[PDB]
């Protein structure tokens, strides 16, 4: 999908997440990030249609990804490892990343 | 693209990464393969089409690119840092995650 | 030495590091980081003193410090790689896991 | 402690785990390995104590901590979700990190 698309998933399942019960919901949002992150990955986002595809913007933009996706990676566990509250904190504190890439990008 | 054509792809980039001589070449090649590990990523492998998508052995086999990808992107740093051996090095101990992932679903 | 010492430098550096220049600053103040927050590790933080070595939380104090090497340690590249923007970028947003531990265990 | 105790303690739990049966040892000996790598850290080995401390060499050795550090808290969270197996994997493939070091600077 597009941009839009795959961050209206990650936006909605991180309220999910902030709303989930148990483990078992936490952790399939969490999955459902990461699809929607590593897709979101080959876009090229509308401020950054004129750069080039390796300007020094859309490889610091794609290493955001990278980072974003190392962390939902990590909540990931954390919620395997039944640690919902500690997941859901893994959770919130990914926003920093999202909104990171938001002033530079967005 | 389908999974055989990325891990071509990876497969590829890594001999290229082997015989590789200056960092640029290492560098591009390594991008290609985060492309193309990303991309490996979104696949249901063979041995796993009986599997639903949330099983423990799909999770799993995500979690390996989850693992491949993070190394490659340290690989990455280190190409750019101009250090081509030892990004060299990051490259073919990458193997060993490639090959992990083999034995259990290839 | 002592938690409040390398954190003190954790948070001095951290300072340098937002009023840094050059990379060669960056990179430096992110290098006392490293070791301080090495360093920090294996201490035990007042609030965990009654609190076995093998705890859930001395251990979740411990892998925070591994949250946050991990991202100097990529903070680090990026001032490897000349970008000193982006690495004052991903030194501010370690805070986010700064304080995360702190709300935890200070 | 000195490289050599916390090499020394390095090998032991990775023949601990290698031997382990259930997912409570294999997590405390992962945890002293980390804790000997952290400090290992620190240290300045033979090979290298004619070189600056900021030498290629001395950052690429404190790099392999990083990389090897990562992975142990990896192994970690593997036995954390209960997953002894693939987390005793994990420690084997640790050892081409172990390698590859003492290749470089042992
Ligand atoms: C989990 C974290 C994130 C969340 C929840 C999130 C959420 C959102 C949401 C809800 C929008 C709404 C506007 C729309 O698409 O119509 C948006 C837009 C955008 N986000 Fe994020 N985002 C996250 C991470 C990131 C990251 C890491 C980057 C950069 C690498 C990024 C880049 C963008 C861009 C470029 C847009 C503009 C898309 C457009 O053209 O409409 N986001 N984000
Ligand atoms: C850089 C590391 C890797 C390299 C160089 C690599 C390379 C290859 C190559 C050359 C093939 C050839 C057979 C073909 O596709 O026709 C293959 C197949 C395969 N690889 Fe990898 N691979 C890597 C990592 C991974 C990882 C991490 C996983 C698991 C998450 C994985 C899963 C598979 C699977 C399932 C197949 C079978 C594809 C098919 O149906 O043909 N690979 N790989
Ligand atoms: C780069 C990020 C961090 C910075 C800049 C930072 C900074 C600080 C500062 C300035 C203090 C001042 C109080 C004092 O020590 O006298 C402090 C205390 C403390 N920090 Fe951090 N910190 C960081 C990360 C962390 C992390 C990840 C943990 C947990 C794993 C942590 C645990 C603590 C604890 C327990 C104290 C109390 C120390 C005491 O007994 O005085 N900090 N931190
Ligand atoms: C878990 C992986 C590792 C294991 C199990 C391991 C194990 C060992 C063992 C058993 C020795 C025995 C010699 C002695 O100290 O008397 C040794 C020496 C050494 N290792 Fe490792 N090692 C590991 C990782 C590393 C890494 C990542 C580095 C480099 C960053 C490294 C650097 C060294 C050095 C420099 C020596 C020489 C110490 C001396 O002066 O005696 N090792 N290692
Ligand atoms: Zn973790
Ligand atoms: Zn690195
Ligand atoms: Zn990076
Ligand atoms: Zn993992």
């Amino acid at each position: 999908a597009d941009l839009e698309d795959n961050m209206e998933t990650l936006n909605d399942n991180l309220k999910v997440i902030e709303k989930a019960d148990n483990a078992a919901q936490v952790k399939d949002a969490l999955t459902k990030m990461r699809a929607a992150a590593l897709d979101a990955q080959k876009a090229t986002p509308p401020k950054l249609e004129d750069k080039s595809p390796d300007s020094p913007e859309m490889h610091d933009f794609r290493h955001g990804f990278d980072i974003l996706v190392g962390q939902i990676h990590d909540a990931l566990h954390l919620a395997n490892e039944g640690k919902v509250k500690e997941a859901q904190a893994a959770a919130e504190q990914l926003k920093t990343t999202c909104n990171a890439c938001h002033q530079k990008y967005r």
